[PDB]
This record gives C-alpha cells, structure tokens and sequence, in this order.
C-alpha cells in the first residue's frame, strides 16, 4: 500500500470523502466503514460521500450495520461498483442514494439467497431455519423497495446464483446508470 | 477376539445365539447394522414363523432410517420379537426397545433408557436449510406418533419429555410404557 | 461381524444364505464394487433359474450414476422379474433402482423413506472443460428423468420440477408418485 | 488496514474515542474487556458529566469479560449510551440492555439475540457438579439483572432464553432491551 | 497372535470357555460387554448349576457396558466367581465385587482401584445440568450397589472413591470388595 | 523495500506517475491500483501514467476493476511488460493507451482461456458453466477490439496455453512496440 | 487494536496513559513475560513516587505460580501501597495476587468472579522423578496456603479444605472470606 | 509371516506350546498377559507335574500386566523355567527372576536390564501426590519381591535400579536374577 | 502375496520342511522369535542334519540379532548361512556366525559392516550410561567378529568406523564368509 505526501493511498481517498469496501464483509470491515461514514458526516453533513464497492459480500448482519448507517446519516452516499459486487455487496450497491448508484461497464453484479448453517436438535434446526428465512424476507423486502421489483420476482431471481452485467443491473434497478468513459 | 463354541459344529458366540433365535443389537445403528439385523429377522421367520425372536439391545441409537429398517421388519414378520435392554438403550435404540411385541419388552434392573430429539444438520442456501428443517421435524412427528401408540402417552407429553436428553431408569421406562416389565433375578 | 447360519450341514454367512433363495442386498452406497457384485449375482441367479423371481433389497443413499446403470441394465436384460423392496431408505440412484423393479412388484415398508433429486457432480479447469462437464451432467439428468418418467408414469416436465431440490417422500407418497406399486402392510 | 485521519494523526477508532465513542465491534474476550474498561476510565477522567457512546456490533463471548465492562459502566459517573448496529448477541445484548436508562438504541435492521450461557465440563462427577452449579448460578445472575433492566419477570426471561431467541429492533424495544428504535 | 491348542482345534480363550472360564482382559466398552453377556448366556444354557469363572484384568471403562455384564451376572442361575489377576480398576473393580458371595478372589500382587465416574458435558447451562444430574445419579447407583456388596456405608464409599484409591489384594479383602486372597501352594 | 531520501521506493515512483502491478491480481491489488489511478488523474488529468506489469494474472473481476478505471480516466495509461504478463496481466497489457503499449525484448506474454470451478447440482454446474463461458466471450470480444484480431482467431489461440515473445506480442496486436536498448 | 489518546501535545496508547496515573493492568494469563512487565512497572512507579498508591487492575485466570510470586514479592518489597481491584474475574494465581494487595485496599466490583483452587502441574518419568515433582508442588501449595491464611485471617486447615476443588466466590463471598476488603458498590 | 509346521497343521508358536513352551517375545501389555496367563492355566491342567518353559525376549512394559503373569507362575504347581534369549528389560527381567529356583537361565550374549518403574501424573497437587505414592509403593513391591527372588537386599536393589543398569548374562547370574548361563 | 504349493504349504513353510529358514527382513524381536523357534523345531526333529539360513537383511536390533546368534551356537546341527541380495549390519554379523566352512554368498551379493547405531537423551549421567552401553555392545560385536573372521579387534574397529561395503569376494577374503558360491 503506497504512501503519498503523509497519507497512505486509502487514507488520502478518505480525505476526499471516499470509502473503500474492497473486501469480504465481516464485522471488522463493517466497524471501519461505519466509523468512516460517521466521521465524514461530522466533518460535513451536506457534501456527498463515495462508497467504492469491489466485494463478494459476506456477513448479512455486518452488511446491515453499513446499510443502516448509510440511511441514517444526512449526506448522500453514492455507490460505485468496480470489478464485482456479489451477495451483500450488491445489496449495499442498491442501498446508495437514489440516482447516485453506479457501475463501470464491465463490472459484475451477482444476487442470490443468503447462505447459512444449522446443527443439533430438530427444534434448534427449526430456529435456525426460521431465522435465515426471516432474514431473506428482510433482504427481499428492502431490495424490492430499492429496485422497484416485486418481492415475488426477487425471490425467484435469487433462488440460484444470478450473474448480471452492469447494463442488466441498471435494468433491474440495482443501479441508476452505467458510467461510460468521457 | 470373538470366542468359538463347539456343540461336531463350530460356532462363533453370536452365530450360536442366532441358532436359538437371538439377535444382537449391540452397537451404534448404521445401515450395515440394519442390513444384518433385518436379514437375521427374515432368516429366523423363514426358519420358524411361530417361535419368538429375542432382540438384545445395548445401543446408543444412530441413524433414524436404519432404525426404521429394523422397526418395519419387526412389525411385518409373523413371530413376536421380544426386546430386552441390557446396559443401555438410547435414542433410536430406545425406540426399537419400545417396538418389541406387546407384553414382551424388557429391561434388566440397572439398564439405562434415554429418549430425546432427532439430531441432524444442514448447510447451504436458505431454501436448502428449510428443506432439511421440514424433513427432520416431520421425522420427529413420525417418531413421536409411533412412540405415543407404543407407550400409551399423548403426543404432547412425548414432545415435552423428548425436548432435552431424558434419562430413565428401568422402572421409570416401565412406568412410561417403553417396556412392560423390569426383569428381576429368580 | 457378519453372522453364520447352518442348513442341516452347509455353513453360510447370512447374506450368502439369502442369495441361495434369490435375494440380493443393495445395502450400501453405490460404487463400482457394489455394482460388480450385484451384476454378478443377477447373472448367477438367472443362470440357475430364468423363470423364478429375484428379490432386490434396497437400503441405500445412492451414489455413482454409472454404477447404478450397470445394475439397471442388468435387471432389464435378464429374463427373471427382479422385485424391489425399500426398507429404511432409498435416496438418489437407490430410488432410481427401486423404480426399476418388475412391473407390479416394487414395494416399500410403511416407514421407509424415498428421496429424489437431480444428479450431483463437479468440474474444475478451463472454461471449455467446465462446459464439457456441464453438458455431460445435464445429458445424464435428461437420461435419468426420461427413464424415471417411463417407470413412474409421471412426465419428464414434472420429474424435472420435482427433482430440482431434495424431495423426501413417504412410502405412501412414493406409491402415489409411481416409484413403487404397493406399500407392504403388516397382517 | 485501519484508515488514518489527519487534522495530529489518528487511526479512525482513536479519532472516535476523542468524541467519547467506544467501539465494541468484536467477540468479547478479556483483551476487548480490558481495552473498553480502560477507555471508560479514561473518558470519566476527561469529563465526568458528558455522555459516552458505546457502539455494539458483537456476537458476545466471555461472561466474566462482559461483566468487567458492565460493572465499569455502572460505576462511572457519565451516562453510557448503547447503540446496536448490525447485531448484538448473547453478552453483547446483555451490554446493550445495560446502557443508561432512556439511552439504549438500535438501528431499524439491527439484530438482537438472547439465549442461555454456554460452557463445558470434563472429568470426575464432582468436578462436573461444580461446573454445572457455577454456570447455573451465572445464568441466575444474568437473568436477575436482565429482569431489572428490561422490567420482565425472571420466569419470563428464563423461558425466553431457553433456546436461541432472535429479536428485531422493534421487538427488542417492546421487550425492554432497548428504549428506542432510531429512525432515519 | 493368539496360540492354538488341539485336543478339535481351539484358540486359547475358546478352550478356556469350554471349561466355563470367561476373560475380561481389556477396557470395558459395548463390544466387550456384548461378548461377555453372550458367553454368560451360553454358559447358563449349557449348565444352569455349574460355577462360571470370570477372569478380571481390566482398567474398567464404560459404566453402562459394565452394568450390562453386572445385570447378566445377577440374573443367571449359576454362581459367577470373580478373580482379579494383574489389576481391576474402576468398573473392573465394580465387577470384581459383583461376583458370587464367598467366591470373589484376587491373587496376592493384584491391584484394585476405586474412584468416582468420569465424563463430560458441553453446550447450554440446562444441557450441562442434565449431564451433571445424570453422572451424579450414576455414581449414587454405583455406590449403593458397592455398599450392598462390600458391607460398607454409602458415606464411607463416597469418601473413599472421591479420588483414585489404590488397594492391595489384602486391603480389598478387608474392604469387602473380595472374599479371599488366593495364596500359592508352596 | 528500501527507502530513498523520505520515500519507500514504490511510493517514490508513484510521485512520478508510475504504478506497479508486480504480483498476482486479487481484489486487494485491484483496490490499490484503482486508488492510485484515481489519485494521479486528480493530480493531473493531462499527463500520462505508466503501468508497470510483472504479473501472472489472477481474478478476472479484479482485472476488470483495473481495466474499467484505466478506460474511464482522462490520462493515457501506458503499459510496459517487464518479466512476464500472463492471463489477466496480458489483458491489462493490451488495455493500455493506443500506441503506448510496450514490452522489453525478453519479456514473456501468455494468453489462455479463463480458469474456474463448479461443484454441486447439475443446474448449479450449468449456471457456473454459462457464467465462465460468458466471461470468456467478454474477454475475447475486448481483446479482439484491442488487438485487431478476429474473435474466431482469439478463441482458437487462447484454447490452450499460448506463450508469446515480445516481438510475437507486437505482431499479434497485444503491444505496439518492443522497447529496445 | 489498542486505541491512542492525545492531551495538550503527547500521544499515548490507552494502557501507557493509565500507567501515567500509577495504574498497572494484569489483564491476561500470568506467564514470565507478564510478570517481567508488571515487576518493571512497579519498580518504575515506586521510583517516580515512593508514597502515592499504585492501582493493580486484575482481570486474570492466573497461570504460572513462580511468575505470580515475582509480582507478589515485588508488591510487598516496594514502599507504596498497591491497591488491587478485581474486575471481570480473578482465578487461581490471579486471586492470590488480589489477596496480596495493601491491607484495606483490596477491592472487587459487584459482579466480579473470584476462584480459588489447588496448584496444577505434571510429571513424567522415573518413580523418583515423580516423587521430586510431587514434593515440589505440595511444598508450593503449603507456601501459597500459608500466605493466604496470613492475608485472609482463615486457618491453614480451612484454606486446604476450601481449595481442594474449584471454588467459585462472588465479590461479597470473597470479602467475607478475607480475600478482599470492600465490594465497590456503584453510586 | 509365521511359518506353518505339519506332522496335523500347527503355526510354529502353537507347535511349541504342545511341548509346554510359552513365548514372552514382545512388550508386556494386558493382551500379552492374558494370553500367557491362559497358556499357563492350560498347561497345568494338562499336566500339573511336568515343567513349563517360558522364553523371554521382552523389553518389559506394564507392571500390573507383569504381575498377572508373576502371580499365575507362583500359584500353579508346575515349575516354570525361564530362559532369557536376546534381552530381558524392566518387567521382562522381573519375570526372568520369577522362574523356578534353579531353573532360571540366559544364553551367553543375552542382555538383562533393571531399573525403577516409569509413569506419569497430571492435574492437581493432591492428584500428583496420589500418583506419586502409588508408583513409589509399586517400586517397594517390585523391590521386595526381587529381593526374595535374587537374595540381594532391598537397599541394594534400590541403588542398583536408580538409573538404567545393563547386565551381561554372567553378571545377571552373579546378581541372582538367573541361576546358570547356558553354554553350548 | 505368498503363493501356495501342494498337503498344502505356503512357499516358506515348504522350505522349512527341508530345514531352510528365511531371514528376509529387518531384524526386530518378532523376526528373532520366529527364527529361534524354527531353529528349536528343526534341531528337535533332527539334531544331526544341517540347517540352511537364507540371509537377505539390512540388519536391525542388536539384541534380536544375538537371540538368533546364541540359538545358532547352542544347537547341535550346523547352521549354514547364505547371503543372497544383501547382508548389512547385524545381518552380516549373522552371516559370519554360520558354521565354519559353510558360510556362503552368491557372486553379486552385497555385504556391509559398520558400528552400532543408537540414541540418548536427558541428563549428562543418563547420556553417559547410554554411551557406555553402546560402546560395550560394539566391543562385544567386534570381539566375536574377530574370533569368526580371524581379523584383529583393532582392524575390525578401523574397518567398521564408517559404512564399509564389500563384494562377495572381498567378504570371503575378509573372513565373513568361506566361499563365493559359483554357478554350476
Ligand atoms: C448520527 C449520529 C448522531 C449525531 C448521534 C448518534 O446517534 N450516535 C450513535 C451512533 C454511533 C455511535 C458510536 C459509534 C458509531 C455510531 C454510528 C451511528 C450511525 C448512525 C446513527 C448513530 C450512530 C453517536 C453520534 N456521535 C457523533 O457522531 N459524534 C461526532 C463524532 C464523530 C467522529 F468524528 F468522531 F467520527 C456521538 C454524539 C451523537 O449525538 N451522535
Ligand atoms: C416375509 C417375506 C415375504 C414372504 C416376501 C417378502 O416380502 N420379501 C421382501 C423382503 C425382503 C427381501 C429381501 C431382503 C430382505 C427383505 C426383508 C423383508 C422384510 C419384511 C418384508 C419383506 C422383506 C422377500 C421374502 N423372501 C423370503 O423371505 N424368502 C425366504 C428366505 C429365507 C432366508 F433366506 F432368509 F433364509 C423371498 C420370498 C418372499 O416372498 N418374500
Ligand atoms: C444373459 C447372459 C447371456 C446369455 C450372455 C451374455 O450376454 N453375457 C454378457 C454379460 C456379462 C458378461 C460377463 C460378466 C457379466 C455379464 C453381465 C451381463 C448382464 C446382462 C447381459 C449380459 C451380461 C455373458 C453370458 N454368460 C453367462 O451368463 N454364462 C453363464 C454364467 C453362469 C454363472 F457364472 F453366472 F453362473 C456367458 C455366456 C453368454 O452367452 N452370456
Ligand atoms: C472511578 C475511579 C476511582 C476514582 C479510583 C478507582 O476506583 N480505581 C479503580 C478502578 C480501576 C483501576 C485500574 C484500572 C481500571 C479500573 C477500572 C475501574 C472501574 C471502576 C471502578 C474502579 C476502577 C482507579 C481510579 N483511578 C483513576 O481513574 N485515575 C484517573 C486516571 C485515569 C486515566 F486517565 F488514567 F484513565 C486511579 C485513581 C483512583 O482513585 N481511581
Ligand atoms: C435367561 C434367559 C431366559 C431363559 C430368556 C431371556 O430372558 N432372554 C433374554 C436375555 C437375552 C436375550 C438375548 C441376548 C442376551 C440376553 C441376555 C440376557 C441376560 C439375562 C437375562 C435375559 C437375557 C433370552 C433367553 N434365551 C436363551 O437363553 N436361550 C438359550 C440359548 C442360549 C445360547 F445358547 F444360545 F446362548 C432365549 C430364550 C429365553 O427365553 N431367554
Ligand atoms: C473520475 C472521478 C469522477 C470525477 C467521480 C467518480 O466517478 N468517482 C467514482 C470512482 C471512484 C470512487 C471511489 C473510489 C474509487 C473510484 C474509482 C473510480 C474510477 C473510475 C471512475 C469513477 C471512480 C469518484 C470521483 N471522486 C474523486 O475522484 N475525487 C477526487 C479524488 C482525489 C483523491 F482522493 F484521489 F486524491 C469523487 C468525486 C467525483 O466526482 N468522482
Ligand atoms: C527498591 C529498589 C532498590 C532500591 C534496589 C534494588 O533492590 N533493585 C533490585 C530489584 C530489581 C532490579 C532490577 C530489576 C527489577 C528489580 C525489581 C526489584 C523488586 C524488588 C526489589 C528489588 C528489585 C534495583 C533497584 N534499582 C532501581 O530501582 N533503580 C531506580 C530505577 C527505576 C526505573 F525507573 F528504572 F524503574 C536499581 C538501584 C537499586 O538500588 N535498586
Ligand atoms: C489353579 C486353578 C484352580 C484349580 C481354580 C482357579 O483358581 N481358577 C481361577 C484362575 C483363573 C480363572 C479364570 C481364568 C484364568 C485364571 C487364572 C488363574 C491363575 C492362577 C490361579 C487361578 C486362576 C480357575 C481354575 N479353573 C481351571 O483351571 N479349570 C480347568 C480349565 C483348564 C483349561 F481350560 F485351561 F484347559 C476353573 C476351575 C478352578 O477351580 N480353577
Ligand atoms: C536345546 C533345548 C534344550 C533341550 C532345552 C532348553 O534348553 N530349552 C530352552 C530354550 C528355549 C525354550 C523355549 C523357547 C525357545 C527356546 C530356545 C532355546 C534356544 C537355545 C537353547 C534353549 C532354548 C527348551 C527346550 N525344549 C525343547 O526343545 N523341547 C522340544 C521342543 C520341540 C519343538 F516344539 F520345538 F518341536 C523344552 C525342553 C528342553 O529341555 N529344552
């Protein structure tokens, strides 16, 4: 990670209100991004924030930490998908400010149902199944609100792995514009 | 080392017991144990359709489907299959103990009987976890329904009493309806 | 430990004694070894008597599709009716072989579990290698679904839909589906 | 890499601590407890009157480490606000409920889970007995405090924590674990 | 390798079984219990009145597997003599004490050890509680029987089995675990 | 990593608009290079950027993160292959500014088809197969545009591992000139 | 992830800032490295001021007995009173050090856990080697129990009995026992 | 690959057992003790007067397993001759000395080793104490019996077994562990 | 692996019927126990007729080797030794131990001689005991080699200091064998 005159490259980007979601989403990544969003709001509550997304997703709860923080703060959080947005990464891509969700032409967007595990007694498995099913209902309802697609459509389209191009993601309502070279 | 006995005709001890219509369920229940026991049951009813069979149970249970292989074979064949719990009957072992011929389910005085929920697991997509959950819940309802029929307890009582690990003495198993008599020394 | 029995005085292991009365055991995961044994037993029994029925016990989670088709083709070629009986569970290629038994002689005991689902596999390497592997397993599924349609009387369209995910059936549901003919009830 | 901010260079979490914000964003072990307790002590010394803000995104962990944080919160003069962002499970949800009365929050999609303590024991029958009595007393201790913090009966807490019990933010408010669901 | 003897070929242990001698010469698990129980049942069927001789060189093991052997000994008509050779520890010493009254022996340098049951528990507090209650009940069951067969109080048995308690053959006789130290003919 | 008078060697190069792609391409490497590209264009949108490429390739999506960032920004991004460029590395070599794609005489260039895997149900294998086949068409279509070769020729020449010299890479259209001493 | 704090300027990591106000953290398993650090901090603080109290925070499951006695002996030698405060838990040699604080200045917060038990160890080899190891750990227990008796006011016989097995105590029970002087109740 | 002798077919060791020869040719564990004890019981039942021959090529092992064999040898009526061929170490040497008085042998290059018992202990101080007292009492037991078998004092045995003590066949005869060195 | 020949015999048991013993493996206690038992069986059948010891072995345990050695020297029958393939370490010692004038090797058979291998770990006095033991074992081996080859102890010491490979002809000249058996 190179230095620029004294900032590391990512910290220099943060000076211009740019946050990097460039890894698998766990609690540590969520804690950092939430802290960055809170800091940028405190500096200036009016100016836009830019969330770079190159992520395969990961933890749903960690994703919702980022999601809820985005929606609470006053500044518009722009989202731009560069490389790939999968699973909870694509959920956060769709969570960006209305009209300011982007993807570069060859960026990959994938949507699919949440993954999990359960082990032990029948009633413990039932509790785990009800939890992940309710979690999917929560994700689908919000994605419906964000994309303009129905919950029934999102349910069917996320049953298996569903890879989308940048243009297909725009047509779906996950992003607003495919950002072309000027 | 399984010992040999000579009656001339040499027998390993378990095969000698099988000659007198005795089957040993003395291990964890998997498909191999089920295949052996159902084959022994088929052989014995073919040899004699009237004479009782004796099923020894010292088992911590295991596979539910492997257990139901043994269960269904016991109920289909004409001979009464007596069950005797010696040492311990846990989980699907206690289910098979309760599945013996009415009036011929036994345990020795210090034998341990345990009943609880079916165990399992699932990993992957939410809909895959749902399928696994529905399957194991249906499997529990199936087991509890049969236990209710075999013991005379209500399905609601079986559900409550199998929620956690429930250890029973031989006398408690008799009171519950899992066995008919605690076998005492003469 | 497989127990021994004596017919008074020829000694047999329990499974060999069953084979004397035309009973073959499919009681494990289906691999090439299990297929070779079952194919050899079927060829032996039909050579002894081409008219008497053979009885195939099925307590199996399935396994290799090619090994399953070794057993399937042998069953269909030989003259004797091969009866099938599901005891415990028949999953995947085990349930396929359950449905492959002689017409009107496919059975399950009341608490036996039958599961149907699409074939499993894997592929790794170049895109064209993944394509070949994908085309192979899709063609294998169509092959399985077409034969299962013939044996059950259900459509290829229905079988495709019903085998998309793991589909557990009771013995009575398996009868309704056409995978078996009768649920064997106790007297 | 944790990002830096310069205005004096700060890592992002240390910059938040300057404005009386403490992060509980991991599994609770002794190291996390020692850090949070030290931060609370420091913030009390800096300003005994201004509120402290405890961010909670944690699956819980050690009960004793959790009680290190709990007791420090209750001792110090400043109110400690708690805010659940992402998820609060087990001892994390206990600490969420331990925030200053009227100042316990959760964001709308945050997850709260409550259940009984986990543990293990191995060896002699009397050694297993000691371990069982200890974890049972620890559960009574936790349930008694949770009853006081939520206003629910100990009997209800016992029943509701027997198995894994997932709650929405609104359900956590209705239960008494938090005071308000913070809306955008 | 187990040596063969020909009078009709026998492995050495099978030859001993012909004279009503059963070998408990290993750690007690379900397999060992299944074998010993089957041998006892076979010997009772052969002769319901002649004594059986149970050799014990064992560190113990499974309590439920031990109780399979224990209950089978007490049910059958023939007296089961017990002889400790080498060592009897834990459930091995319990079975030594379970022999027919007046027919429990040890050789002069044989080692007897008694202690409390060993086990484990993991998971939720209520699951640990169930596991703890179970092992405590199992110890009560063992101590009550040991009290009956030694003549010692349950209070004394509890205290003396709190830790590993090694006894000589002579101390085991004094305690009531055996009846006589079998001395060599000079 | 030595220091120079105070900059580490790679940071000193970044001051003269030089970016180093000297490793396997994963998301971390892509995030760093994308950030460096965005930094340099913000400093100066007119002056050229020099992308050093010594890489065996790696993730296709991580590669396309770098690719799209290069094409979007105003500055010409020169590409110089030193040592080796394989797979996605050779794709990024061909993605440099027109007339400013270079390789040193003994630099190695390799092209082949994308690598991947799939495991599970037949329909899951089908989805994975369709995805990687679409990814190959995407790569081959862009490589056809950058090199001037037909898609049918790219398909044939990338079927197996195809090693090229620097001069062969110039002939193929992957680079513009072999930079002589 | 240890946070930094700045005061107008001078930057400190949180634990170094606490050390500036004579606070030492025993917040881990006790090994030689932890003992070396704490002994060095104690020596530093007494050199800075021989009269002002030192505050020893204890959240520790214990560990090495010799490493514990390095801390114990340093505490007793230096002139300043070393206050001890149990927060979270003090087990084994951690609870021994809790009891070693200045008379009247040993504290615990209300929900802090205190545990006392026997020294743990092991030995493998010859009978005489096992004898040496046994005599050593027994002598170490006598040494620990004698000091505990002195600092708690309980008899050595009572300490022996109560430390035979794992003995968990509440903060209040630890006060009644004499391991601490006061439970710090919140205002 | 144990060779067959016809072859009436016999494996070589079973053929030797027909002429009252028992092989102690491995590490002594409970399995080896059970077999040897069973063979001794079989041979005395066949003939209580004729001698038994115990071949010893063993590094020893379990003390309790060794005492199973020891007590069985002393109880039965037949004289049990012992012959050390190759090596007798630890409990193997103890059983060599346990043979019938006047009928304990070794071949000229056979190795005899004596040393104190080995063991372990782990856990609480009182558990280590119990383990220590047990292994010490076992050493006293071994030394007392070895004193009876050899005619050497317990005090001498203690000192001579403090460390590993290798003896030649002639030195073992001088010690009283054997009676004669068998020459060609 | 081992084929049958027809009374049915496995190939090695058939060879034992004509007084042929196979030392075709690494020498451990199990191999020694079998070979000494075979030697005891053959001399019991006939004390006059020769025994033939096939040797294709890399050596191994010295004590297990001396179990075989002492048994060879004690019994009445001449034990012929023939090296086929290779005799290394204690295998070459046993090759030299064959009856005088009846020790053989085939033309391309390999014979290797070298000093004993071992290990020691622990206290200085424990290392001393182990060192004295293996040094005394070397003197024991070298003294017997000297007697059976005709070479001096000083020469055996020097020639076995490192690994010393010998041809069949060199082994004859050294005194380890009596003749290189030629094809007729
Ligand atoms: C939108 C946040 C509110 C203003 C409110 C709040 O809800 N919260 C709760 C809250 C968090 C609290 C702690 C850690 C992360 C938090 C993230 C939040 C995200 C959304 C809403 C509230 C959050 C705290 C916030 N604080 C600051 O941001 N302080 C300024 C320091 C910022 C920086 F420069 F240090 F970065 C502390 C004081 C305060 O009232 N709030
Ligand atoms: C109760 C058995 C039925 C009468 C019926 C049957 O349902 N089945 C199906 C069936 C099984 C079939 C194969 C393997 C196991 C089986 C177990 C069954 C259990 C219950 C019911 C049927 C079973 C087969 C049975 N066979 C034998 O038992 N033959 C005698 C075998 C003797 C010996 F070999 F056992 F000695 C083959 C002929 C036959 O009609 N049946
Ligand atoms: C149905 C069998 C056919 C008549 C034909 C055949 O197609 N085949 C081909 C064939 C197989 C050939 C080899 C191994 C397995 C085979 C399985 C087959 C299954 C179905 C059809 C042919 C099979 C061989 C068969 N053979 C035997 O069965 N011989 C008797 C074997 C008796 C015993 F050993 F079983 F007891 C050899 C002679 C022969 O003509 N055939
Ligand atoms: C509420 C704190 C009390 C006033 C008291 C105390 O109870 N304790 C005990 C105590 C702790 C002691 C050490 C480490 C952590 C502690 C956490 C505590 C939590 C609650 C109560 C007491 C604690 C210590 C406190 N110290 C400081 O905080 N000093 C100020 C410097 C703080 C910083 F800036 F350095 F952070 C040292 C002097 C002192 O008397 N106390
Ligand atoms: C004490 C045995 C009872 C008489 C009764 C019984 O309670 N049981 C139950 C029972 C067991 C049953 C199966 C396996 C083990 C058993 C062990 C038992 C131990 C104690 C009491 C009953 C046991 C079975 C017994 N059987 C035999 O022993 N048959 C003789 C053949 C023995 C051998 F020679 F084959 F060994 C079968 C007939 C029968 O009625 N019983
Ligand atoms: C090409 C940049 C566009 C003009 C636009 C944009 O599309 N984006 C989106 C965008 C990214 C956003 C975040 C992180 C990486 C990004 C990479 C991009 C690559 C290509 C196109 C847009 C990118 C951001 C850009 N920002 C800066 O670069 N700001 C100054 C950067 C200075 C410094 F920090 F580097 F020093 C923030 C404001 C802004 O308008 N944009
Ligand atoms: C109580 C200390 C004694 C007065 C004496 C001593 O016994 N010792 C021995 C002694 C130790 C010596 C070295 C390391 C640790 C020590 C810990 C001790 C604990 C108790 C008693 C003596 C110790 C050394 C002490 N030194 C300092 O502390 N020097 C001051 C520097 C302090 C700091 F700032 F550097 F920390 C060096 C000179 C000196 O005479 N002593
Ligand atoms: C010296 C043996 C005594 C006579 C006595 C005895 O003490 N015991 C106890 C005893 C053992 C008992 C069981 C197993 C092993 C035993 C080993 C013993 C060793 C020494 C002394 C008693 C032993 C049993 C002996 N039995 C036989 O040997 N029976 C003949 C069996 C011959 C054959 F099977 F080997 F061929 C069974 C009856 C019996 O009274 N005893
Ligand atoms: C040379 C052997 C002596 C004659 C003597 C003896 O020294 N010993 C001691 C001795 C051994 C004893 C047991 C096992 C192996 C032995 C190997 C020996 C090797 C050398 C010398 C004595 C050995 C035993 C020998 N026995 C037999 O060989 N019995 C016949 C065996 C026939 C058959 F089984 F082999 F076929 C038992 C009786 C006996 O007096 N001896």
């Amino acid at each position: 990670i190179p230095t620029v005159i004294a900032y590391d490259i990512y910290s220099r980007l943060l000076k211009d209100r740019i946050i990097m979601l460039g890894s698998q989403i766990d609690d540590n990544v969520a804690n950092s991004i939430v802290s960055q969003l809170l800091f940028l709001q405190a500096q200036d509550s009016e100016k836009d924030i830019y969330l770079y997304i190159n992520s395969p997703g990961g933890s749903v709860t960690a994703g919702f930490a980022i999601y809820d923080t985005i929606q609470h703060i006053k500044p518009d959080v722009q989202t731009i998908c560069i490389g790939m947005a999968a699973s909870m990464g694509s959920f956060l891509l769709a969570a960006g400010a209305k009209g300011k969700r982007f993807a570069l032409p060859n960026a990959e967007v994938m949507i699919h149902q949440p993954l999990g595990g359960a082990q032990g007694q029948a009633t413990e498995i039932e509790i785990a199944a009800n939890h992940i099913l309710k979690t999917r209902e929560k994700l689908n309802r919000i994605l419906s609100e964000r994309t303009g697609q129905s919950i029934e459509k999102i349910q069917k389209d996320t049953d298996r792995d569903n890879f989308l191009t940048a243009e297909e993601a725009k047509e779906y309502g996950l992003i607003d514009e495919v950002m072309v070279p000027e």
